[PDB]
């Protein structure tokens, strides 16, 4: 019993970081195999993030010019390239350490650990979702650039995240590990609109399933309602449209607890309505939206 | 900016995990030189756990009854005794990948990293913070026993926390490495009083530096307090009471945000006496006491 907001272990992962300096800026890399992925802008001065042109000043660089350092050890870059807002540095060892990972592109409202570093060295690890707007709110200091995210199934990590910018509101961005940025973020320093976001329904409905099976029960209620009725709420209150996709995903919460999606529905519009009355769910006095059905699942069933 | 309940990487920790059987009962061990370490209710059987006499139980095993498995290894028990509630399980190899650490008894109120795992086998890493009443709100199975709490500093692992049981009221209980509970708490399956909990005063007071400090300050007034003046409030509410160590601990994020410890006090009065009004601070709704000024600051300089 109990629910918590759970990040993956970050042992394999924290075996990737390394440090990358080039010139007189330090950032975090990822060392898998013999490449060192890291957010491209490592190659800028204050002078130039107002508009880099990157590949001008990636021009100006050399293999020598970029420092990888993992732990005490001195990388050596054989190879320079940029892929998108990434840059591949090829040095001549393979990290001993690289698990059997994967690059994946997550979808907004599925969920993540982040492990935060500064300087190649891990000081955090915590569980964010990619929001309905394509922005994280992570903990992302000056040096944390090219801290990564990643699932993890079985003894593969799937790498879906690396940060490259906070926005002026305090949120932030990055790419996914062939440098493409979530949402419409491009690696410069000028004022970006992060879209409206939406709280993530189907996870919304999830972790309601999490409270029942962990005895928090106070919000089931006597009603019901159908997909449209619900989602004329979800509209007003600006939560995601459910879908029959988002139901279908819901069948196991279900199916262990009793409780039919579209009671479940029911439930979570009066909450909406009426609010919480100053009661708690699972140690929150909010609507939590950042578990999905599988974390749901996976707590509660004790995979590892 | 942005600020999250963080846990520290698990990695150290991971390594250190092995599976223990006695019997038919399999939990989690702590491998660390050539010592196991694991809850002694792993020599029990279900008809036992009411009423177990630990030292006649442990005098029916011998050292081949203890099946210690590290991954796919096979560790040689050459030595067993009980210290408290664990079970010392002296083995024929010393783990190699033993951190450098300590065991340490935590105090109530401070925070700590805790490693889920069943069958030897890491599933989570989340943050808790030992409560007055010396439970911790985890998110625990059964399998989960022997999973462990730790702080880390610089490269040195503290081991502070064995989970040995879930309590009727769904909250939990262990010891520290030294198989001493926490708390008035014994190892048998009986009905068993956790006290009063209180909220940890001078973790919610940091965490209200951690809001103003990334940005969220509408909390903040025009008033001040005295520290018997917001004992009185604090009583009222089950906080407990602020002393001039609370305050002194707090001198840090003072001196950081120019806000005096007395005028954040008088901000808590007015949160504790008129709630949120509908508003959140960090993205709860709720004063959130499970950080440290430790913690926060931490969190808010980057240390690794
Ligand atoms: C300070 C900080 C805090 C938290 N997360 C990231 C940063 N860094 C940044 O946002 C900036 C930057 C500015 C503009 C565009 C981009 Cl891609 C990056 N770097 C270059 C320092
Ligand atoms: C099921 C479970 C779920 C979550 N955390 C722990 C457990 N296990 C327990 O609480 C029990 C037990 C019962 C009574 C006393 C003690 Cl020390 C232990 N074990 C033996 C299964």
């Amino acid at each position: 019993s109990g629910f918590r907001k759970m990040a993956f272990p970050s042992g394999k992962v924290e075996g990737c970081m390394v440090q990358v300096t080039c010139g007189t800026t330090t950032l975090n890399g990822l060392w898998l195999d013999d490449v060192v992925y890291c957010p491209r802008h490592v190659i800028c001065t204050s002078e130039d993030m107002l508009n880099p042109n990157y590949e001008d000043l990636l021009i100006r660089k050399s293999n020598h010019n970029f420092l990888v350092q993992a732990g005490n050890v001195q990388l050596r870059v054989i190879g320079h390239s940029m892929q998108n807002c990434v840059l591949k540095l090829k040095v001549d060892t393979a990290n001993p350490k690289t698990p059997k990972y994967k690059f994946v592109r997550i979808q907004p409202g599925q969920t993540f650990s982040v492990l935060a570093c500064y300087n190649g060295s891990p000081s955090g690890v915590y569980q964010c979702a990619m929001r309905p707007n394509f922005t994280i709110k992570g903990s992302f200091l000056n040096g944390s650039c090219g801290s990564v995210g990643f699932n993890i199934d079985y003894d593969c990590v799937s790498f879906c995240y690396m940060h490259h910018m906070e926005l002026p509101t305090g949120v932030h961005a990055g790419t996914d590990l062939e440098g493409n940025f979530y949402g419409p973020f491009v690696d410069r320093q000028t004022a970006q609109a992060a879209g409206t976001d939406t709280t993530i329904t189907v996870n919304v409905l999830a972790w309601l399933y999490a409270a029942v099976i962990n005895g928090d029960r106070w919000f089931l209620n006597r009603f019901t309602t159908t997909l449209n009725d619900f989602n004329l709420v979800a509209m007003k209150y600006n939560y995601e449209p459910l879908t029959q996709d988002h139901v279908d995903i819901l069948g196991p919460l279900s199916a262990q607890t009793g409780i039919a999606v579209l009671d479940m529905c029911a439930s979570l519009k009066e909450l909406l309505q009426n609010g919480m009355n100053g009661r708690t769910i699972l140690g929150s006095a909010l609507l939590e939206d950042e578990f999905t059905p599988f974390d749901v699942v996976r707590q509660c069933s004790g995979v590892t």
